[PDB]
């Protein structure tokens, strides 16, 4: 067996003993060194998604480069189950999840619904917009997600990449954020320390989603991945040896 | 990973079909996706390390697939002794694809040692008779006879004949005799029978019987027929391949 000779089976067993994980899927290599490893995580994640699909599916997705790799490897479902894709969230104050969710849907021969992309407005304007019947319909669809597919990032990297207010950068630093996922920053114990001003999915909502698949790897993410899974998330992690071996040794 | 990708079942099907000691299959098709050759390299390396003894004499062939094995080689964590030797040579490859080049790269990457052997293919009878008696050549031939492992590729006959410097007379022979696969300078027909042997120093086909660990690394859809034909006879070999080849073979 390939997974036996590469040592992945024993490694996945141990990663699941260590982290709060429903299951672990580890591909060979370190994506920080070998770019194509992101594509193999993509392949593995798609295969995992397809094993979990029910007859009808609403799949919420995030917008980072590893989820893009999942979209690129997406293929139509052999079982022809019904597939609607949506972004898990949209920022307030470009939505990259929108791009990913459209690409993934086209690749799966599914359908999708995107979130509005507003200019800079007052809170009152945003509050009025989210109650608009057309917008509310997409938010309710996101609330009904049967699956979430998301990345995990280093906190400082994510906060700098965005256009994060100086007040919030200080909050993020001062509260020792180390990891980021779906618009939330968490500390080393996996506790929320800051949330991006967003619409769509909230951390409390993940509890009710039957299938959550986190796709994240590379040796530079070992600490972020460990922190995120310091609490139970009922999540299957698709990762690589880069991250898994650095975490476990 | 292999579970969700269906690779675990594919490997069992392939191992049975070809009578292999083991089959290891990686995701995708190296004909569409170049990185897949790198993953075959990685899996081959793991395979080699699983089978290393305390002291090792590893015979290596050339070609771009074994070069990918070399590229993916890393030092042994158990720090076992590793000497790499080219299994033959004088096969008419450009230097970049010669066993003598690949063996040295693999040794470097493994932090092992290596022996050089360069004896080109089209020496006169007199020059060839004289060169094979030179101490450096005789010594390395003896080392090759002692190989504890062989790592080799498998090619399509036509593809190999074309890439190599193959004399007009021998192309006809390879074609007339319906060769469909090639390995370490032997061309075989669909039944795994030798139909043309390249004259060269070093390991001969009968010698592989005494090598206890043989790892064949070859993939891509274009190779399914060649892989099938090579394994028509018992080879006591582990095959490292990809979805591109295995799925087409079992089609
Ligand atoms: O003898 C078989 C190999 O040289 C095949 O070369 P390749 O790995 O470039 O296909
Ligand atoms: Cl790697
Ligand atoms: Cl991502
Ligand atoms: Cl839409």
């Amino acid at each position: 067996n390939a997974k036996d000779v590469l040592g992945l089976t024993l490694l996945e067993k141990t990663l699941k003993e260590r982290l709060n994980l429903k299951d672990a899927i580890i591909v060979s290599g370190d994506s920080d060194q070998s770019p194509w490893v992101k594509k193999e995580m993509g392949r593995a994640a798609v295969a995992c998604m397809k094993k979990r699909f029910s007859g009808k599916n609403i799949v919420a997705v995030t917008g980072g480069t590893t989820i893009e790799a999942v979209a690129e490897m997406m293929t139509p479902d052999s079982k022809n189950r019904e597939l609607l894709f949506v972004p898990a969230r949209g920022g307030l104050g470009k939505n990259q999840a929108n791009t990913i969710c459209a690409h993934m849907a086209e690749k799966a021969s599914g359908t999708y619904r995107l979130l509005f992309v507003p200019g800079q407005l007052s809170q009152g304007a945003y509050s009025s917009i989210i109650e608009e019947p057309s917008v509310k319909e997409v938010l309710n669809t996101i609330k009904s997600a049967s699956m979430l597919v998301h990345g995990i990032g280093e906190a400082k990297t994510m906060a700098q990449r965005r256009n994060t207010p100086l007040e919030d950068l200080k909050k993020i630093d001062d509260n020792d954020a180390v990891t980021e996922a779906f618009g939330y920053y968490f500390n080393a114990d996996g506790e929320v320390v800051h949330k991006v001003h967003s619409v769509g999915m909230q951390l409390d909502d993940i509890d009710a989603i039957p299938d959550i698949i986190a796709v994240a790897g590379g040796s530079s993410k070992a600490e972020a991945i460990e922190a995120y899974f310091k609490k139970p998330r009922n999540t299957v992690l698709v990762t690589d040896e880069g991250a898994a071996k650095k975490l476990l040794r």
